[PDB]
């Protein structure tokens, strides 16, 4: 009962609020952190939009039901220091978020995996309205950006995920896990960070080659 559509930039504020409906009190990370909504959180969430490769599922009323956002990572270059998202964090709830991605980062390399590749599609959030659920809706956003990977001559579609339930929809799709960090293992200053609820026990980078 719906449609895949490029997201516009228009379509900021849509999104925004589907997600704010939808997404962000169920992530894991977020409910551990008791976090809710905050503008740091929105801002960093809306980042990819002008990379013009996010995709929307639409409702007959043109109502976004679901959003797969995607960013695109260039191979960073011979003489390269990585910014670390957490530096201009001033919300510390949310910091602690940045500082795991940070540390993600850090620890697992995709552009080694994969040599051949200069650019590398990123898939950070996917989220879809509960109404809407069980139809499918997933599996067309991931295949609209097969398409546009196509297009753009990019072969790998690279996943980060925070949540199991996300990472078990990509397993589904036939993503691979490439990389995990369990929470009981990250431990910065020597102490646990994140103890969410199970079966949330640690991130999980997907990949898939297209």
């Amino acid at each position: 009962p719906y449609t895949i559509e490029l997201i516009q930039p228009e379509d900021g504020e849509a999104v925004i609020a589907m997600l704010k409906t939808f997404f962000f009190k169920d992530e894991p990370l977020n409910t551990f952190l008791d976090l809710g909504e905050c503008k740091e959180l929105e801002k960093y969430s809306l980042k990819p939009l002008p990379d013009n490769c996010s995709y929307k599922a639409v409702n007959k009323k043109g109502e976004i039901i679901g959003v797969f956002l995607n960013g695109l990572m260039r191979r960073p270059s011979p003489d390269d220091v990585p910014e670390k998202a957490a530096d201009s964090c001033e919300h510390p709830k949310f910091k602690k978020i940045l500082s795991l991605m940070d540390h993600v980062e850090e620890q697992f390399n995709i552009f080694d995996v994969y040599p051949d590749e200069e650019l590398i599609l990123d898939g950070k959030i996917l989220s879809v309205d509960t109404n809407y659920r069980g139809l499918g809706i997933a599996g067309r956003l991931t295949e609209r950006a097969y398409e546009y990977m196509r297009e753009n001559g990019i072969n790998v579609y690279h996943v980060l995920c925070s949540s199991h339930y996300s990472a078990r929809v990509m397993e589904k799709l036939g993503f691979h896990e490439v990389f995990r960090m369990q929470f009981a293992d990250y431990k910065p200053q020597g102490e646990v960070v994140f103890k969410p609820a199970a079966p949330h026990v640690g991130i999980q980078v997907m990949a898939k080659e297209v």
